[PDB]
């Protein structure tokens, strides 16, 4: 009655925990058959951003809910199945499933002239129902629409094999004894390459720009555990930038020595894929570096340096787009399309709406959504207030004009945050 929470991933869950602790009535509508978000999908063969080999890249203690520790036998990087089974164990403990409508997908959301909102949801019977609520929190994710390159390289329609996106990938056992291209240097790209490097007769990583490849451990310490140590927070922003450069060199060496393009920017300048595996697959011959796909010649793939190779599939690890279709009116958007959310959560012109988890931090997202949830729980029953709308559009203007001095102009920088100072204001 009081709050519709869209989505039962890691964030929607932290939301209900906040509202329930406080006394607010709410429901959680999710389209999937259970709770968990993306972490439910590969353990169930469902089409999604993940794959049957995915693990956490962040330390378990820094990633679990601070009131519900993970099972002590979990390793530092649990498998996607361990994670999903843990997220349902919180919903059971914290007391929330009676509020959760599974297999119920939200289709429409519109603000009514008098203040409440009208949510239309389609369920399992493929049918429809309209409802009214006081407030609404969006917790749907930002990895839902895949971003293919525009355009495809010439001749893609006369290709012998299949062309697919990382969202369609599950296991390489489906590419056993075939020959595959992987497009991208992202988090999914190196993971799927390394998986295909043990099933396909031959795997190739096509790359157009260089990113800094970093292992998930320096001095036995996870990269995000290093982040919290005080001697790291003791160093300056140029001291630690080099501390890292020196260490990387000792651990892996230089990237052009593996056949890979040098990034055109120092560390922290928008580039870090984490992987314990990808370089060693290259030094073992299991994956071969290529330079950008230029045309589809029949059953072969022509690249930009003139080389060519027989291939039966191309898996595109090119990322995702941020879309909210149940919001007829466009979601937090500006002119150039930068996100405009006061403190990365609240719209300025739409009382009663909130977005949780639309933030990209360095490391675990959890303590960030926890603060977002706890604050929003006090803005719903009045224990918390907001600035006037003008004064709110100024904080946003300050956040944006200042993030161009760090990543310059691009597309997904508008939700980039520093875990340290962000959580200090909650
Ligand atoms: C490949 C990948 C690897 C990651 N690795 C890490 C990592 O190692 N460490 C880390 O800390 N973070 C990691 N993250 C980030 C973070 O853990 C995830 O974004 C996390 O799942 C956040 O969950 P969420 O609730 O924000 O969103 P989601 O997981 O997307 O959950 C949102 C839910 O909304 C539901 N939904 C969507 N639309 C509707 C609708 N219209 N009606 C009803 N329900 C709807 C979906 O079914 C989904 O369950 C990773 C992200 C990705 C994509
Ligand atoms: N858990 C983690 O470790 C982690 C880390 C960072 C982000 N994430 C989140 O999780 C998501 C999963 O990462 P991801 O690997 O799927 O996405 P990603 O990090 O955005 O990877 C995209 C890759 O595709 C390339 N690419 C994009 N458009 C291209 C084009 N038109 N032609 C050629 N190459 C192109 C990019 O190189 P270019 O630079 O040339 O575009 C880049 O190498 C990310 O989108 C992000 O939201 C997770
Ligand atoms: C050593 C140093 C350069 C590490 C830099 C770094 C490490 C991890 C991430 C992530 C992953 C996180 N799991 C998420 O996307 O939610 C996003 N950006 C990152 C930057």
């Amino acid at each position: 009655m009081r709050v519709c929470v869209i989505g039962a991933g890691l964030s929607g869950l932290a939301v209900g925990h906040a509202l329930k602790e406080r006394g607010i009535s709410f429901v959680c509508l999710e389209k999937a058959p259970d709770v968990g978000g993306i972490w439910r999908q590969p353990g169930a063969g469902e089409r999604g951003p993940g794959y049957r080999t995915l693990h956490l890249a962040t330390a378990k203690q820094l990633t679990g809910y601070a009131d519900f520790p993970m099972p002590d036998a979990y390793p530092l990087y649990p498998r996607h199945s361990q994670v999903a089974a843990y997220l349902r164990s919180f919903a059971e403990w914290a007391g929330l499933l009676d509020h959760v409508e599974l297999r119920t997908e939200v289709v429409s959301v519109r603000q009514d002239a008098d203040g409440p909102w009208t949510v239309v949801s389609r369920g399992a019977d493929g049918a429809q129902v309209s409802r009214r609520f006081e407030q609404v929190v969006v917790a749907s994710g930002h990895h839902n629409e895949p971003a293919l390159p525009d355009p495809l390289p010439a001749g893609a329609d006369s290709f012998a094999g299949t062309i697919l996106h990382s969202l369609d990938y599950r296991d390489g056992g489906d590419f056993a004894g075939r020959r595959v291209v992987v497009v991208g240097l992202g988090a999914s790209a190196v993971d799927i390459a390394a998986d295909l490097s043990r099933h396909a007769e031959r795997t190739l990583l096509s790359v157009r720009r260089g990113l800094h490849i970093v292992p998930k451990q320096l001095f036995g310490m996870s990269v995000d555990e290093i982040a919290e140590a005080p001697w790291w927070n003791e160093m300056s922003f140029d001291e630690r930038r080099r501390w890292v450069e020196q260490a990387l060199l000792v651990a892996r060496g230089r990237l052009s020595d593996y056949g890979l393009p040098e990034p055109d920017h120092p560390v922290f300048s928008s580039a870090t894929t984490l992987s314990d595996e990808i370089l060693s697959r290259i030094r073992h011959g299991a994956v071969t570096p290529k330079p950008a796909i230029a045309s589809f010649d029949g059953d072969r793939v022509v690249f930009t340096d003139g080389t060519s190779e027989p291939a039966d599939a191309v898996v595109y690890c090119t990322g995702f787009h941020m879309t909210f279709p149940f919001l007829p009116a466009g979601c937090p958007m500006s002119a150039d399309g930068s996100v405009e959310l006061y403190r990365r959560v609240v719209p300025a012109d739409r009382p009663g709406l909130y977005f949780v988890g639309l933030v990209r931090p360095v490391g675990a997202i959890t303590r960030l959504v926890e603060a977002q949830a706890e604050w929003v729980a006090r803005l719903v029953d009045g224990a918390a207030v907001l600035p006037a709308a003008d004064q709110m559009r100024e904080e946003i203007g300050t956040y944006l004009t200042g993030i161009v001095q760090r990543y310059g102009r691009t597309e997904g920088a508008s939700i980039q945050v520093d875990v340290g100072p962000y959580l200090a204001e909650f």
